[PDB]
């Protein structure tokens, strides 16, 4: 499990559950090719997006549909989605956890890259 | 204006208006002595708390009452307040802007220090 | 000044100066058309990007090149850039301040929207 | 395990390891009584601070010594420590995770309160 995503809700103080997201990998034509997708679990986590063999060096984009999440709660959000764009590099550690902390008008994202 | 505090509301995407705060300074006996206090304006800023002459080297605490802010908006939040504790003017006089970004279960605080 | 962007450096506690960014607007064909661009000033702010007449209803993307910022400081950061994507002026004209707080492995973005 | 603390380093994109913290509970005299303490593990987490029987309703303060952490890395921090002050309430969910995301000039803290 080289890539995991964890999403938290700063309004309710809870995991953000059932949040959809799509991952894309940049191709040579400089367009985003679909790579992986899913919805967060009851822990706010999405596991199993890819495998070590499939996740090679490259530029990846994680698009988290935050707008649908807030609309389901009845709170008017600012952003269309939260996007996280990064290069995977083999000199660095093996595992990438992308964390996102969501508020209606604000979000933060942090990468925890470990061995 | 050597010390300014700016407070923002991450739920509404707005300045946080009428937020009370109290500033304290550590005394020689290691107690917190009252220093200055005020409330944020319609811009979410609190200016005029002190002067260059009065704000001497020391350890200062800014206590922002976030709980009353959220309760007035109908929200029961997690934190009693947001505390910011720092040494000031150790190297000579500086201008300090303390920023706080508020959500019911989360907050962030950042210092911008200029010379 | 209907759109302003403010960028801060959480490592140094300073405005993030000379940070490039490009703004795009979604076209009728669902592509991102160039809208405006610039670099932050010594205050970490970028003003004058557009006018009330030019900034019409639409979906906008602000792409802040954080990677070049960190590399110039000797830091190899996680993200390629920080993207902020939002619908603007849906309810009529508003003033938008997009704030970004930068660390090498983490960033936050907040919108302050006033009328 | 009703109370856990998780600390992340936003500069290095890693758990914040060996971070000391002290927890206090407010007494009737309105002073902070020592309650629990420890250092974060290699995962950046501190478990086992208290038990369900001992953690009763009350006002608690978690003081995280962020200054010593940055000083060990050779980066000049702004804050003396990061403080998280909150009321434990039995009407809410059982488990409290206090998360802290650290930068030298900025930190955020979030409570995830779950069942």
């Amino acid at each position: 499990c080289p890539l995991m995503v964890k999403v938290l809700d700063a309004v309710r103080g809870s995991p953000a559950i059932n949040v959809a997201m799509h991952v894309f990998r940049k191709a040579a034509d400089d367009t985003w090719e679909p790579f992986a997708s899913g919805k967060t679990s009851e822990s706010g986590e999405l596991h199993g997006l890819t495998t070590e063999e499939e996740f090679v060096e490259g530029i990846y984009k994680v698009e988290i549909d935050t707008k649908s999440y807030w609309k389901a709660l009845g709170i008017s959000p600012f952003h269309e989605h939260a996007e996280v764009v990064f290069t995977a590099n083999d000199s660095g550690p093996r595992r990438y956890t992308i964390a996102a902390l969501l508020s209606p008008y604000s979000y933060s994202t942090t990468a925890v890259v470990t061995n």
